[PDB]
């Protein structure tokens, strides 16, 4: 994965979605550079680095964490995801950028980020068509599960915006986030999904590398049967 000179596939976004890993050093008890190599190794295909909150790092710590998981993921062979922070992603030269409905408009993150992987936060069927129509390469549609893990969430929908999505027709790469575990991935596969997206359920494991394994297992048998 080097530098893009076109926009990515929907084949190989939809590839990339299958185990989406997403953490900061605030969402483990272990060495957060340790946790996410073990996810890697255990076979998440995609990673997001998201520090944020009141015990996250800031400044140059926060840098240098980024560019050591960064190179965990160059290792690996997996791209690097930077979530809210555009200039971070642009400095690092990440593989791609995520931003919600909060952060800076999709129009504005598209044209400063060239060809590099956009994923967007939706949560309502508006949401996802304007995330498509600003170019947008793939969405993270939920909470479907309830979450602790990010308090300023909005309304649990279970998988019924996946299902709506792909019933009107839109054939947009979706990753689906909020308290997804190992027992409840299954019906978000199922309803259209391409891929599943989680922080605890890795992050705190007491063997990420084998939760990331098994993660990996099962999402591919559920996407070879739906
Ligand atoms: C970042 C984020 N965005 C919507 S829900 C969520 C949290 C996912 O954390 P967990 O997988 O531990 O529920
Ligand atoms: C709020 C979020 C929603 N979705 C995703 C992703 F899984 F990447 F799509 N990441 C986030 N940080
Ligand atoms: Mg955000």
């Amino acid at each position: 994965h080097g530098i893009r000179m076109t926009r990515i596939s929907r084949e190989m976004m939809k590839e990339l979605l299958s185990v989406y890993f997403i953490m900061g050093s605030n969402n483990t008890k272990a060495d957060p550079v340790t946790v996410v190599q073990k996810a890697l190794k255990g076979g998440a295909t995609l990673y997001q680095f998201r520090e944020k909150g009141g015990d996250a790092l800031t400044g140059e710590a926060r840098i240098k964490f980024a560019e050591k998981a960064q190179a965990a993921c160059r290792e690996a062979g997996v791209p690097f995801i930077v979530n809210d922070d555009v200039e971070l992603a642009l400095n690092l030269k990440a593989d791609g950028i995520h931003i919600g409905q909060e952060d800076a408009n999709a129009k504005e993150v598209r044209a400063a980020i060239g060809d590099m992987i956009l994923g967007v936060a939706a949560h309502t069927m508006s949401e996802v068509k304007q995330a498509e129509e600003d170019g947008a390469d793939y969405v993270g549609l939920g909470p479907i599960y309830p979450t602790e893990t990010k308090k300023d969430t909005r309304a649990v929908q279970g998988v019924s915006l996946i299902e709506a999505v792909r019933r009107q027709g839109i054939s947009i790469p979706i990753v689906g986030i909020g308290g997804i575990t190992i027992d409840n991935a299954a019906p978000v596969i199922q309803a259209g999904a391409d891929g599943v997206s989680m922080i605890s359920a890795i992050s705190q494991a007491e063997d990420p590398e084998s939760a990331a394994r098994k993660f990996r297992e099962e999402i591919q048998t559920y996407k070879t049967g739906r």
